[PDB]
DNA sequence: CCGACAGCGCATCAGC
DNA sequence: GCTGATGCGC
DNA sequence: GTCGG
């Protein structure tokens, strides 16, 4: 937090992009300063200073100096102001609208949280949900919290079959202190690259988190990925915990090592990391790494048996998940 | 100056 | 129905 | 919005 006014003004301006302009280079370009101005380790002073990051360009530049000397953005209190513009923003924060919809909605007059709760007709299952939990969906989820779901995922999806192996990736494997969702990795040496030996696979898993009431409503869900809501259990007299984002995604256990490198993230990691793969001659996806030829056509998957192997790969030194946070 | 910007699963819709 | 584009969110 | 060539 040594530069966390900025970092919040680039934040709030990426979002002012995406959702309002439905300018989405702008949005990356925006998280993309953000980020490389939150690592950097002293206290930005200038906007010449924080120009000499990649990613900080003239214009950031100058909306820094402005920050710095008057503690706020003339562009950003405008956009604060316009009703249509905090109409739309706002919208977005339920899962499921995105900048379409919020536009869509704010057109017709829907444009506060008790228009949507009146029509719920309007909206699509996924949204439903989100405009249910919007609140809970705001709450950031303690470690310990996570650490009570991940033994109820692990030793329920021990139960279902003992040769399943589940991790936990996000920010949790990161080491984070407090996370947003709880993001879980699913293998059975049932399904790898070259056969499904197993259907129902992920729908097994699901079922059974289902049945002993921890998943409680479904966002999406398909053969590989599962998107919903969980519940941890609470004790007689208490308060219950909140209601919480679940995403699960049944990976080919032989590509294990690409997956768990995807879905431990950040995005913002993920994003550099393939960027620089492409310099190199290489794609990445949380499947495979692959060469690319003169015709930057992928070639066939190389051989991975670590995520270290993937950073030897692209010229990268090893960075353990911890120092993955961007 | 300007092309590229990471990569993809699931939901929904339009045209057929 | 299938196919392709678009929306949304990892 | 930024930047590598
Ligand atoms: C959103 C997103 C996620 N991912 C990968 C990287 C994330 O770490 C992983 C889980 O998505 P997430 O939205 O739960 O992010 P996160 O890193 O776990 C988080 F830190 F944002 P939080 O813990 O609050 O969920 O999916 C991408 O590759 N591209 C993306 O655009
Ligand atoms: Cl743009
Ligand atoms: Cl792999
Ligand atoms: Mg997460
Ligand atoms: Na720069
Ligand atoms: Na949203
Ligand atoms: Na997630």
């Amino acid at each position: 937090t040594l530069n966390g006014g900025i970092t919040d003004m680039l934040t709030e301006l990426a979002n002012f992009e995406k959702n309002v302009s439905q300018a989405i280079h702008k949005y990356n370009a925006y998280r993309k300063a953000a980020s490389v101005i939150a690592k950097y380790p002293h206290k930005i002073k200038s906007g010449a200073e924080a120009k000499k990051l990649p990613g900080v360009g003239t214009k950031i530049l100058e909306k820094i100096d402005e920050f710095l000397a008057t503690g706020k953005l003339r562009k950003l209190e405008k956009i604060r102001q316009d009703d249509t513009s905090s109409s739309i923003n706002f919208l977005t924060r339920v899962s499921g609208i995105g900048p379409s919809a919020a536009r869509k909605f704010v057109d017709e007059g829907i444009k506060t949280l008790e228009d949507l709760r009146k029509n719920e007709d309007k909206l699509n299952h996924h949204q439903r949900i989100g405009l249910k939990y919007f609140g809970d969906f705001e709450k950031r989820i303690p470690r310990e919290e996570m650490l009570q779901m991940q033994d109820i995922v692990l030793n329920e999806v021990k139960k279902v079959d003992s040769e399943y192996i589940a991790t936990v990736c996000g920010s949790f494997r990161r080491g984070a202190e407090s996370s947003g969702d709880m993001d879980v990795l699913l293998t059975h040496p049932s399904f790898t690259s070259e056969s499904t030996k197993q259907p129902k696979l992920l729908h097994q898993v699901v079922e059974q988190l289902q049945k002993v009431h921890f998943i409680t409503d479904t966002l999406s869900k398909g053969e590989t990925k599962f998107m919903g809501v969980c519940q941890l259990p609470s004790k007689n007299d208490e308060k219950e915990y909140p209601h919480r984002r679940i995403d699960i995604r049944l990976i080919p256990k032989d590509q294990y090592y690409c997956g768990v490198l995807y879905f431990t993230g950040s995005d913002i990691f993920n994003k550099n990391m393939r960027a620089h793969a492409l310099e190199k001659g290489f794609t990445i996806n949380e499947y495979t790494i692959r060469p690319l030829g003169v015709t930057g056509v992928a070639g066939e998957p190389l051989p991975v048996d670590s995520e270290k192997d993937i950073f030897d790969y692209i010229q990268w030194k090893y960075r353990e998940p911890k120092d993955r946070s961007e």
